[PDB]
């Protein structure tokens, strides 16, 4: 910058925007009645 | 005038005067640096 003697005339600011997402995940697992009755382990489900 | 022995049948005047008021003025700038880095103080003054 210089300011002369007179002076008489500059600077601005600026401002920047960020933007996220949300993304729905998930899944799914299934069973039968007779996988759990014979079955060799009796602790399957959990 | 010479009045007679019967009587029987002058004007005054006013003049005027117009005066008038005018505008007048001037003026000066100056800066703080011409004030500040000056060798006489009282240059204001």
């Amino acid at each position: 910058p210089a300011l002369t003697e007179n002076g008489g005339r500059r600077v601005g600011f600026t401002r920047i925007q960020l933007i996220g997402s949300i993304k729905k995940f998930g899944f799914f697992y299934e069973w039968t009645q007779e996988a759990m009755d014979f079955d060799t382990d009796e602790e399957l489900d959990s």
